[PDB]
């Protein structure tokens, strides 16, 4: 057993090694010992030169085709002489070269993200693979700067190597409602080969901002011969937050007399307020109506203002 | 009349605890007005009906005024402060009015309660520590100590409780995720949420919090054995059962279930000469041995999960080829 070492991917004709100097064979008995490679069923990577004696390359040998991942990369042959019969065995290691960039196995990752999300919480993100080895495979990963997230590397038992998003500021979906980030993997190579994954986050609202109505108190003045349907006042919230977390709707508070309920009506979406019974002068001339505003969101925190309203002779 | 005003107030004003029972005595108008009880019965003195319930009557005869309906506090002025009913008192002979008016006083005649019989929540085994989780609020209509001061969670391993006060004086209480849960040692946690008012004793309610914890992908298989060894003749046919790997794995669901693939750690012909079945782990012969070409094959199986993230687990199978 001869045992020859070249890089993968060389030239046809690269020479591998030579019979005459290795196999002891005469020089100008080639021809006639009729000296060839025996390749089987496998491809021709290595062919013979009759007058020179030497073995080279006559297919391509990629080393990832051949051996994928494993540490070690061996193609065997035989050559064979005639007068008399004789065989014999080579092994020829194929060794790495950084000839791969890692890749991610998409274009891009899209991410969900709650603004409600503690600080604290991990994210790992789309991993990247080099098909190269040793030091030309896969070595880290960098984030791009930013205001929001830290990058952890880490590396599994078999060796492979993710990346994790970990937050330390939390989002804020009115302030940034979109975050866009940049992965880089990298392979140990020197120089290093990269590829990059963009990751674009998507923050979703949560329900962090109350109602706030435009004023604390509303004035209105009402003839006590109003008829029902009469309107009285419109109070207005605004709600920072988007959809239902923002959406209001307005009621009578619990700061409030019995009979108001029976005298106004209160629009719960719109807000207007309106005379329901009948107001006397002589009996109450100013009521006071409390107004709740809240949101259809989880947690909802009330707003609240005051309506008084004047009964007028 | 001398003195039926102080400080714009009529001095007709008495102060009662809510809820009283019927025929409760609030006061005498009779000797507070100083009118003459000696000629009362020709002054027909009564209260003064309006739209309103007639909460105090008058004995006519005696001046007393006494409660006729129920006064509940809570229906009449609902979280307003103070409480105060007022009405008006008619004499004849000659005809006069009176205003009168009674503060009616809170009493912890309510539970705090809550607007639902149960909340429930999922929540991924993945979050982080500090995370925290918005519960129902409890409502508690009496006033002062007597509405909702407070609220407790139930002695568990995962979650504090903290109670926050908003800018308008309710509260609500939030989880506050402590420990990471775990998917695999518990599955579920029950807890019980209690509004408390500060009543002495203070009243209460509960709510029942189920929490669904949801599992993540924090376990990669694992291989039962990580080298397996088989000799095969070398004459065996296609469809020859060589080995079956096995792995297993603690998620739920497509975290837990295991696909079986050749590994990348494999040399180029290991696909034509062999076959795995990708759900079962078992190995056959797909191509055809040759002992004087080949005497031991080594092939490395992956197993990986359909979750997120997967690690794979690697093993190993030696065939050995024989004659
Ligand atoms: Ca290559
Ligand atoms: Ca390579
Ligand atoms: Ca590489
Ligand atoms: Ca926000
Ligand atoms: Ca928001
Ligand atoms: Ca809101
Ligand atoms: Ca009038
Ligand atoms: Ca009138
Ligand atoms: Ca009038
Ligand atoms: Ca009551
Ligand atoms: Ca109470
Ligand atoms: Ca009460
Ligand atoms: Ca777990
Ligand atoms: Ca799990
Ligand atoms: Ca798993
Ligand atoms: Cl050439
Ligand atoms: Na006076």
């Amino acid at each position: 057993i001869i045992h020859y070492e070249i890089l993968e991917e060389r030239e046809r004709g690269f020479p591998v090694g030579n019979v005459v100097t290795d196999l002891g064979l005469d020089l100008g008995s080639l021809s006639a010992r009729r000296l060839r490679v025996v390749s089987g069923a496998s491809r021709r990577f290595f062919e013979v030169n009759w007058e020179t004696g030497e073995m080279f390359v006559n297919d391509r040998l990629d080393r990832e085709e051949l051996c994928g991942t494993l540490p070690s990369c061996t193609v065997t042959l035989e050559l064979v002489v005639e007068n008399p019969l004789e065989l014999f065995s080579a092994e020829v290691v194929v060794q790495d070269i950084n000839d791969n960039n890692p890749s991610f196995p998409t274009g891009e990752m899209k991410l969900e993200i709650s603004e409600a999300l503690a600080p604290g919480t991990r994210f790992p993100l789309e991993s990247a693979h080099d098909p190269d080895v040793g030091s030309n495979s896969l070595q880290t990963y960098e984030l791009s700067h930013n205001e929001y997230f830290a990058l952890r590397v880490q590396t599994r038992e078999d060796g492979t190597k993710y990346a994790e998003l970990v937050l330390e500021r939390a989002l804020d979906w009115e302030r940034e409602p979109s975050v866009q980030l940049v992965l880089t993997a990298l392979d140990g190579g020197t120089p290093a080969r990269s590829a990059t994954l963009p990751i674009r986050i998507t923050v979703l609202d949560a329900n962090d901002n109350a109602p706030a109505f435009n004023q604390s108190l509303y004035r209105a003045r009402v003839r006590e011969d109003a008829p029902p349907g009469t309107r009285v006042a419109q109070v207005l919230a605004t709600d920072l937050d988007e959809g239902l977390n923002g959406e209001i709707v307005y009621s009578f508070g619990s700061h409030n007399r019995a009979g108001v309920r029976e005298l106004f009506a209160l629009d719960l979406v719109t807000g207007v307020l309106t005379i329901k019974g009948r107001l006397d002068f002589e009996d109450t001339k100013l009521h006071e109506i409390y107004i709740q505003a809240k949101d259809k969101g989880a947690n909802p925190e009330g707003a609240h203002c005051k309506v008084l309203v004047e009964v007028v002779d």
